[PDB]
């Protein structure tokens, strides 16, 4: 009943980035959230230096229209020093520093050697490949603003400027834990109804990839003393507290009494597929993200909510949700009217190098290899019906996070 | 000169895969590489239950033609227990179990649900609707093979599973440093013709988000003692050796010679834009591969040919290099035949909800701003000229490395 757009929208509108910082050497800032805006110590370029390979000269020099000797040469790493006499030119290699007195430079193209000098075959105006010191990074310049998630187009950049270490925002801290008598943990068989639980293991890699810093809290035992405990604990040590499953997403029980007593929790009922149930409030000191039971629709669930919602506490200004895209089904997907559908597809060329979809295979959320098999969802609108193929769908690429 | 897709194909042809493993707890192995097939310890589902919501049934009570009166029913935790009279049918759920006897579920939809049973009318098929034990996963059928990287799609699968830990193979270890008196650490004023070295990070940063172990040697001084003593320790503990910019790329000095005395290492002339260079060869205990100096070539180098040499390196069977797709210029790019340019674009979507590619500014390799502004390679084709607005255009779009 409830849209996405509008659960993802009241969630966000509640939250505030986080401000703490920390600030660490560059090597170690990797989609990290720059806490401050990183403004340029030093000019780039430094020196005024030759945007390409030829001769620094003079008007006057060039003037004589006399074919000019060459006094030296200036390298990147070898700026020249020397004399640079009346008729007289200096060879240079582009990003080499300029030589004081010069008013342009020349390429090896627009210039013949003979052996009295060089004669300059065309002409040679101010500023002719000369690349102006600060021109693309003047000192004092924001180059990266606080909000930025760090990089490696970013970070070498700052090193660039001689910059060591950055601010960044703290990692969020996001306590995770399941419950409930029917999950269990591995080597321990299965009781009457016992499962392995999955969906714990899921959020936790997932948060960890998002750079996260997880606190586990494993299987809390189906009591409200343990249960209570867990959320105590959780929430007085994170930001974010999250039931990879087993804490009520809406249906009344001991674990929805503890929620209800611990903070603001609203139950809602998404209109998308798969799940629907999120549990999502306010408790003490941190936001609590309540996960369906069904792996498929936890992941999702977490994939498509609590996500963003941890994209904005991060301090990432990158304002937007995951790049989606126009493509033709190569599949044909069925779609019940009423719930936006993530499906999952396999995104591919076709001959003609064109982009298409086609379902990873049966869409049901008993089975878990649609996310393996799959490399995108294949949103499908809320009000849409079954798609035939050639129809065009939205399709929304699979984050690093399924590979 | 040589093509990138005959360089590259050469060095990966020369490649062995790393074969060593570890045994981690699967919280521990996203991106790593399975060592080992992973079969499954049970069946997936485990028993045989409903695919949809209806009615469990027996043929020869359909085929009497009576409604069926509602027996019970089975639901998700618990199947249905107690007698199945004859003449009745039972109200079951999707991944119910089907009870006893059971040969079909009929969909409510396909029913008329009266006071005094449920009327059927459709034929029904035998086994229909009933997902079968060990459909989706037998026990001892290999669920992933060896040389599968783990992600957030198949380590919840493990889990479920019941497995705790899985062998992976370990990771890559790669040795890197730089040379050159030009090259200067943050913090220190810029010498003579000195610089702040930037490749390193660069390199540092993809390596550790590839999932390598760095052996960050730093930069050398311009000695052949030191250098020589660098290759040694790179090369004795590391898989891979990194030169982020100072040993020869092919021009003779002491570095090169260097080079050619500890290994057989090929200067390559890549037919590629940026960059050109690249040395690549098989050190004593280790592959080399010696970068450009220049901040943007040797990025585009790393990424288009060490980043798929580590993949290899890596054992990811994986086949197949980064995604790409046809779009259409909503800019004229200048480009030049006889080199494969890797122009920095921006793709997103146009008014039509279409996709298309934005230059991201000048093209030249003096600036590295165009990592950061850009989401996307244009790969234009080696032999292709300029390219008018709205041409049909290669694009590649970034990996996590730039965001």
């Amino acid at each position: 009943l409830m849209s996405l757009d509008t659960a993802l929208n009241e969630m966000l509108s509640r939250v505030t980035p986080l401000t703490a910082q920390e600030t660490l050497p560059l090597v170690q800032c990797f989609g990290r959230i720059l806490a401050s805006d990183v403004v340029s110590p030093l000019d780039v370029p430094g020196f005024d230096n030759s945007a390409m390979d030829g001769y620094a000269v003079r008007l006057a020099d060039i003037a004589s229209g006399q074919p000019l000797p060459v006094a030296g040469k200036s390298f990147a790493g070898q700026p020249y020093h020397g004399e640079w006499p009346a008729g007289t030119c200096i060879r240079i290699m582009t990003g080499a520093p300029v030589p004081e007195g010069c008013e342009a430079v020349v390429m090896q193209e627009q210039t013949e050697q003979m052996d009295n000098g060089v004669r300059f075959t065309a002409e040679v105006r101010s500023g002719q490949n000369i690349r102006r010191r600060g021109e693309d990074i003047s000192a004092g310049a924001v180059v990266f603003p606080a909000g930025t998630r760090l990089t490696t187009a970013e970070l070498p950049v700052i090193a660039s400027l001689g910059i060591a270490e950055v601010p960044v925002i703290r990692k969020v801290r996001v306590a995770l834990f399941s419950t409930g008598d029917e999950l269990q943990l591995p080597g321990q068989p299965l009781g009457d109804g016992q499962i392995y639980d999955t969906n714990r293991l899921a959020v936790h890699l997932m948060l960890e990839q998002l750079g996260c810093e997880v606190i586990n809290l494993g299987i809390i035992r189906d009591d409200p003393h343990a249960l209570r405990a867990a959320f105590i604990e959780a929430d007085s040590q994170a930001d974010v507290v999250i039931s990879s499953g087993g804490v009520s997403v809406g249906e009344a029980d001991y674990t929805k009494t503890i929620l209800e007593e611990l903070g603001e929790i609203a139950f809602w009922k998404l209109a998308i597929k798969p799940g629907k149930p999120f549990a999502f409030g306010k408790l003490s000191n941190s936001w609590f993200c309540g996960l369906p039971g069904n792996p498929v629709s936890a992941t999702l669930t977490f994939y498509q909510l609590v996500q963003p919602l941890l994209a904005k506490l991060s301090g990432n200004t990158a304002s937007g949700l995951p790049a989606r895209q126009r493509v033709r089904t190569a599949s044909r997907l069925k779609k019940t009217p009423g719930r936006l559908d993530f499906q999952r597809g396999v995104l591919q060329r076709n001959a003609d190098g064109e982009l298409e979809v086609t379902t990873t295979g049966h869409q049901g959320s008993h089975i878990f290899s649609s996310f393996s098999l799959g490399n995108c969802f294949i949103v499908l609108e809320r009000d849409r019906g079954n798609v035939e193929v050639g129809e065009w769908v939205e399709v929304e690429p699979f984050n690093a996070l399924f590979g």
